[PDB]
């Protein structure tokens, strides 16, 4: 599972609605060194070598999406739970060629249902920066290519408790292109050092 004692991810997705189409999606365990990817993300550093020596390490994860990118209102949708009432902050930054060039900040507040809190943040928009980028991704005619492209692209998910600024969870997303038979995959990893 992606997750940890005080915070699971329930489901994530990311989508395009004229019946919508899915680029990746998680609905709810192999490591990987952090070492290995350290250059992906800034030395802001706020990127990823210095959150992790602050800790925990048991917060942090890697995903490998192999996305689906074959099909207009662009959208991410998140769930989380935890026993725990808390209110979130979650940070977003996209990474290219090393520099962070986004970042989105966000808030949830915890709601009440089936004995568990459940954090919806739900079709959030899809930063235009984003859109534009697939659009072009969409048009490049051979699948290595865009696997080439997206090499240098690397997505920053920090999730804290906004009321103690404890990191809860920490996530890393890397990416390549699957072809239409293959449908979008996604492999989940425990980052360690
Ligand atoms: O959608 C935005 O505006 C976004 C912005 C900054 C950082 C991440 C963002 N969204 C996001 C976060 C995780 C995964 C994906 C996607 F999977 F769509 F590429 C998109």
């Amino acid at each position: 599972g992606l997750g940890t004692a005080r915070l699971q991810l329930v489901e994530f997705s990311a989508f395009v609605e004229p019946q919508r189409h899915l680029f990746v999606h998680i609905s709810q365990l192999e490591s990987v060194d952090v070492r290995q990817i350290y250059d992906k993300f800034p030395e802001k550093k706020g990127g990823l070598r210095e959150l992790y020596d602050r800790g925990p390490p048991h917060a942090f994860f890697l995903v490998k999406f192999w996305a689906d990118l074959n099909w207009g209102f662009y959208g991410v949708s998140s769930q989380y739970e935890s026993l725990e009432h808390m209110t979130l902050t979650c940070s977003s930054k996209v990474c290219s060629f090393g520099k962070q060039v986004v970042e989105k900040v966000e808030t949830e507040r915890a709601q009440l249902e089936d004995g568990r809190f459940v954090y919806r943040l739900l079709r959030s928009p899809m930063c235009e920066y984003l859109v534009n980028f697939l659009h072009k991704l969409r048009q490049l005619p051979e699948r290595y290519m865009m696997n080439s492209v997206l090499e240098n692209f690397t997505i920053l998910q920090v999730v804290t408790n906004r009321d103690t600024q404890e990191l809860l969870l920490c996530t890393a997303y890397v990416f390549e292109v699957s072809t239409s038979e293959r449908g979008a995959q996604h492999h989940i990893y425990r980052l360690v050092r």
